[PDB]
């Protein structure tokens, strides 16, 4: 994966190129290898020794720049997306001067070594192209054991206050924002708060789920209590009702009027996951697995093998049988006074974690992975 540095300085500012700097604003506190491989690159290609003023973050560090406390900055593409959250106009405050192209070693997908895997769904608010950065509002954990034909589905609050990992700094920050950092970010932040390795991930957003839904026939589920969504033009009552993609996608959506409202959200999640599946693993729909991956290969991103689709589809198409799916979710209480790592001037709800849940969680995804 690709991603950028940059010397920045204010759009009208008079400064055109770095050698007129002497020095530029960088957070080498928490950015120090990309910085310093930053400057080592204008030493070499301009000749041009900048000393760093260090900033908290690259948000502080755009702060400065904006106040005219500093002429220029370093900027790191990834965080240019935090930076964003609080100053949504900021590209058009700025001109860059100086670039410079850096490639991510990509962290493969792990095998597992037994019966059981775990996938990680990251679902992303936004329409459009599936590279749209957005905030990660659906984060769900499917344990599977093909021994036990088990699925765990946990759903973690998109909300849940954890240590968020790589461009998080592993700071506190509500997990919706690791999905601005990137799938990896979100993958590691649910590692670490689980204890599990994630053998892969599913990435999509709007558009990918309704394109899905589309392609799959709608969906089916049952549903526990009458709601509407999308500003009511989609009613839902009480019992078996059949989603097309923008009811399936309304569906998923609401929360405020539920009785248990974001849980029950998550939980609506859950169910529409388990109606993907049984419409997957239908024996059409199997067959049809390269014409899945060919119509829906644009717009989901995912990191499971070729090879291991292949081999899960023909297992499920040879062996038949079901998967008995089970549902959990983290609990927590919400709170408004807890600080942001991405926004630290704004007060966001977050939902602080209890122990207890955490535990029961953590148990509950080994026992399903030692078939217990
Ligand atoms: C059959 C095969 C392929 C294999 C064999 C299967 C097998 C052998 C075993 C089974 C296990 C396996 C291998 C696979 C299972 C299939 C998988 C991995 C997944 C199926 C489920 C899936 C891909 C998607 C469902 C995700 C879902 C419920 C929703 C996504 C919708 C999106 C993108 C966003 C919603 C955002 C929300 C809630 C609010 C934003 O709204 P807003 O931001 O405006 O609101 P606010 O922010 O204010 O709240
Ligand atoms: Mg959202």
């Amino acid at each position: 994966s690709e991603y950028s540095l940059s010397v920045a300085v204010l759009a009208d500012s008079e400064i055109e190129n770095v050698t007129q700097l002497t020095s530029v604003t960088a957070p080498t506190g928490t950015d120090n290898e990309n910085i310093q491989k930053l400057l080592a690159d204008i030493k070499s290609s301009q000749n041009t020794d900048l000393t760093v003023n260090q900033s908290s973050s690259y948000l502080a560090a755009y702060k400065s720049l904006i106040a005219g406390e500093t002429k220029a900055i370093v900027l790191n593409s990834v965080f240019e997306n935090i930076i964003e959250l609080e100053y949504p106009d900021y590209a058009s405050k700025i001109k860059k001067i100086y670039t410079k192209g850096f490639t991510k070693k990509v962290e493969a997908p792990k095998t597992s070594k037994n019966q059981s895997f775990n996938i990680y769904v990251s679902g992303i608010d936004t329409y459009g192209p599936i590279s749209s950065v957005s905030r990660s509002d659906v984060n769900i954990l499917m344990t599977v054991n093909r021994d036990t034909k088990k699925i765990l589905l946990t759903t973690t609050p998109r909300d849940a206050y954890v240590p968020i990992a790589d461009g998080g700094n592993n700071q506190k920050d509500k997990l919706t924002h690791a999905g601005i950092y990137g799938v990896d970010s979100s993958i590691h932040t649910l590692e670490n708060l689980y204890g599990v390795d994630i053998n892969y991930y599913v990435r999509l957003n709007f558009t990918s789920f309704l394109k899905m839904i589309d392609l799959l026939g709608g969906v089916d589920v049952h549903n526990d209590q009458e709601f509407s969504a999308l500003h009511g033009k989609f009613h839902f009552p009480v019992g078996n009702v059949h989603l097309d993609s923008e009811q399936a996608l309304g569906f998923v959506r609401e929360r405020y009027s539920l009785a248990d409202g974001d849980r029950d959200r998550g939980r609506n999640q859950q169910k529409v996951i388990v109606a993907i599946l049984q419409k997957l693993t239908s024996t059409e729909a199997l067959k049809n697995y390269s014409t899945i991956i060919n119509s829906l290969q644009d717009s989901i991103q995912t990191n499971v093998p070729l090879e291991t689709m292949i081999n899960l589809v023909n297992a499920q198409l040879e062996s038949g049988g079901n998967y008995k799916v089970n549902s959990q979710d983290l609990k927590g209480t919400g709170r408004m006074d807890l600080p942001s790592y991405a926004m630290p001037d704004s007060n966001l709800y977050v939902m602080e974690i209890d122990d207890s849940s955490l535990a029961v969680v953590k148990a509950a995804i080994q026992d399903v992975m030692e078939g217990r």
